[PDB]
């Protein structure tokens, strides 16, 4: 699989778009965060802006829920927000000030769940709007990306303790220290063989953690890569930014790590999903890229 690289223009330039995930019928939803709003690219490519109600929030991640709405953070703003059906943003406060929210997801019963980098907690908010927080237990870990395990336990970064944690419905909290030190874990994402796979950006390795907590690691071809996020592709493929390189990273088959580099200047990819055919990206430079493998032949 060599290989297209396709860039698309949003709706302003210098957006700062950052998070991405896309629909199962396709629709893609980014978070912009110089721009301060919501985007929706349509099928036919037609982009739908979502100004956030609230100035200056730094909207970081983004989640699409089992009914359809879209949940994010407000990193700056202390803040979860939440796209109804409608089109309608409301957004929730954080109790504690200066929380910073940063990944989020949906949980195995439906609720939401998000870290809280600087507040060094865990949230959960449910249908109604009604938050709970569990304190993690060692200060300044910095928790940064959350997914939910085939498991049904939330699994997530702690970018400065070195560790992943494991979360589930009941509060119980357990980390599993990587084993290259001071590694820096971002992001997270279920891979299809149901381990958990992530990234360490001073590391510069792909980890691969089961449910049972047993970690491998897989170094990165490109030196200083900073990885960013990570996601699933097809079969046992994981696609992740190389943020720091500007390239597009895939652990394929036999653990061989593939780079596609991105061709323009500074783009600072960032977050990055996949559809079933396209992998989608943000990059910090203002564009979406979208990434499709050709098939091979004989
Ligand atoms: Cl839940």
């Amino acid at each position: 699989m060599e290989f297209k690289l396709q860039e698309l223009n949003l709706t302003n330039q210098d957006t700062g778009p950052y998070g991405i995930t896309v629909s199962d019928k396709g629709k893609v939803w980014i978070t912009q965060h110089k721009a301060n709003m919501i985007s929706c690219i349509n099928l036919d490519g037609k982009i739908t802006e979502y100004p956030l109600p609230t100035p200056d929030a730094k909207v970081m991640c983004l989640t699409i829920s089992s009914d359809g709405e879209v949940w994010f953070t407000e990193n700056a703003a202390n803040k979860i927000g939440r796209i109804t059906k409608k089109g309608i943003i409301k957004e929730y406060t954080l109790p504690n000030p200066d929380s910073a929210p940063y990944g989020i997801t949906e949980g195995p019963n439906g609720d939401i769940w998000f870290t809280e980098m600087n507040g060094n907690r865990i949230g959960r908010i449910t249908d109604d709007g009604k938050i709970r927080e569990y304190e993690l237990p060692n200060k300044g870990s910095y928790p940064s990306f959350i997914t939910l395990g085939s498991d049904n336990a939330l699994w997530f970064t702690e970018n400065q303790n070195n560790a992943i944690g494991r979360i589930t419905e009941s509060g119980d909290i357990t980390e599993f220290k990587i084993p290259t030190p001071a590694s820096g874990p971002v992001g997270i994402t279920k891979g299809n063989d149901d381990a958990l796979w992530f990234v360490e950006i001073i590391g510069n390795k792909i980890g691969r953690i089961t449910t049972s907590g047993e970690i491998t690691e897989f170094k990165i071809p490109t030196p200083n890569a900073r990885p960013h996020a990570i996601t699933a592709g097809a079969g046992i493929d994981l696609w992740f930014t190389e943020w720091g390189a500007n390239k597009i990273g895939r652990l394929t088959s036999n653990n061989i790590i593939e780079e596609y580099p991105i061709q323009i200047k500074s783009a600072e990819p960032h977050g990055i999903c996949f559809d079933g055919e396209t992998i989608w990206f943000a990059m910090e430079c203002d564009k979406i890229g979208k990434l499709t493998l050709i098939k091979d032949n004989m």
